[PDB]
């Protein structure tokens, strides 16, 4: 077992939750740090437009990651991936759970976050945000949930 | 400080050896792991033909970082890059510190490894093979050499 849990401080997942509420072609950046006890440390989220990443992306990286290092002391890393289902059920599609699966072929460790406001029920009152952290399992890969807390 | 020491297995250290034997343009990748002393495992090395790398060059990671996991017991993922200077000295090419330099955008304690066979002086008869380890430090980047280990 890969990662056994995710800490997502607080500051994270505000971003990650006001994006959820975006309801609008993007994807986010994890970063943070993994200790002893396989887990994952996502202090911060960034959030931008085979395996390729822009030189757009690798900037704002690197610059959150010198921001956040400066601050801890401790040497931060891309830890994770977000983005945000807003007209879908929270869960993995099988388009995420395949480039999850690509992703873990470099990391292993990596994480896959999925932030949703999205609720089928058109005739509840009642306002809802869903977040799942999952990974990827011959034959084809499948959804694994990874158990993620807030700081 | 990001990364304080690296600790290159044996046999690893006798791909990269081997290699930088052959005398002939392709690039490595580093697989293991990081501790709480800044230090990077590095437990086996897979030699291969913006950021981009191809599915060919992820299958041959998954398939070892799959195969150490499965013997440490340890979550093991991509560290490092290597690549071999036959025909130069063993020191990183501006393009190798500038390439390095957009690896730590996404790792930050990511590490550039190097071995090199070259000698330029013409009339000795004395074997030699040296091998460094580096990373990149507004303005241009340079050369940081970091203390490098065998096991
Ligand atoms: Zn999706
Ligand atoms: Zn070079």
């Amino acid at each position: 077992m890969a990662v056994n849990a995710v800490h997502l401080e607080s500051d994270a997942f505000l971003v990650c939750m006001n994006h959820a509420l975006s309801t609008e072609e993007v994807m986010g950046l994890c970063i943070g740090e993994v200790d002893t006890n396989r887990i994952v440390h996502i202090h911060s989220v960034i959030i931008l437009r085979r395996v390729e990443i822009s030189p757009e992306q690798l900037s704002a990286a690197s610059t959150e990651a010198e921001r956040l290092a400066e601050m801890t002391g401790r040497p931060m890393r891309v830890v994770g991936w977000y983005h945000s289902h807003p007209h879908i059920t929270v869960w993995p599609s099988h388009v995420d759970v395949r480039t999850q699966a690509m992703y873990q072929m470099m990391d292993q460790g990596f994480v896959g976050l999925i932030f949703s406001c999205f609720i089928e029920d058109k005739n509840t009152k009642t306002g809802r945000v869903l977040y799942t952290c999952f990974q990827s399992v011959g034959s084809e890969y499948e959804r694994i949930e990874i158990p993620i807390h807030v700081v």
